[PDB]
């Protein structure tokens, strides 16, 4: 693999957004990588919506969780691939409760055809990155209301409960490190970002890694 990835150097990763009080994590996981796949497959950049799973895709549960795997199903299952604009179906639920679902109004900003589940291996997750684009994980999150910058080194590990987005990897530090989006403001973390150890599964990130996969 190479040494070092980060697609924000590439134009490819959206600004950090703000999941509020809804437990939409897998939401703006897997919006989040159909953001970054959709810019990658020759598109502009463009921010999509969340909202669009959180109330229309009934197959996850709203704010109160959800699987990346079964958004990105819904999608090409019940909604015709289509993702819509954020603009057109803007972000209504951070108090915690999600509107109905409405089926007009909206501008498809993005398509997908599908998605892959990756590899359980931190190595072989880095190698599709390096090449694929970023990846929505899941994560055991426990630690990280106590995270405030640095490379993270020991990261409670016991279970997975949060989806974020991986967007690249740094191997030549003094401690190799991922490098993930998360979605709970720019007020967190690095600028909304966290960076953590890679190689020794840290916060369970090898587990239940995945992509769409655009037209
Ligand atoms: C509550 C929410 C985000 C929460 C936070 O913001 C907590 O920090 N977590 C989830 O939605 C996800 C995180 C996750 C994604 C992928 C694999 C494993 C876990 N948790 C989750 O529990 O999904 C449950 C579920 C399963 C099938 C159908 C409906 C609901």
């Amino acid at each position: 693999a190479p040494a070092a990835v980060d697609w924000r150097a590439r134009g490819a990763v959206t600004a950090v957004k703000d999941q509020g009080q809804c437990g939409s994590c897998w939401a703006f996981s897997a919006i989040g990588n159909v953001e970054c796949q959709w810019f990658l497959a020759g598109h502009p950049l463009t921010n999509l919506s969340e909202q669009m799973l959180v109330s229309c895709d009934k197959t996850d549960s709203g704010c109160s969780g959800g699987l990346m795997n079964n958004a990105f199903e819904w999608i090409v299952q019940e909604n015709n691939g289509a993702v819509y604009t954020e603009d057109s179906y803007p972000y209504a639920s951070g108090e915690g409760i999600s509107p109905p679902c409405t089926t007009s109004g909206h501008t498809v900003g993005a398509t997908i055809t599908g998605h892959v589940e990756l590899p359980q291996d931190e190595a072989q997750i880095a190698a599709w990155l390096a090449v694929n684009g970023p990846v929505a994980v899941a994560v055991d999150a426990s630690s990280w209301m106590t995270y405030t910058g640095g490379v993270m080194t020991s990261c409670v590990s016991e279970q997975l409960d949060h989806g974020v987005l991986l967007v690249g990897y740094n191997d030549s530090a003094a401690v190799p490190y991922w490098i993930i989006k998360n979605s709970w403001t720019t007020q967190w973390g690095e600028e909304g970002y966290i960076r953590i150890a890679k190689g020794s599964n840290q916060c369970l990130v090898k587990e239940e890694a995945s992509s769409a996969v655009v037209g």
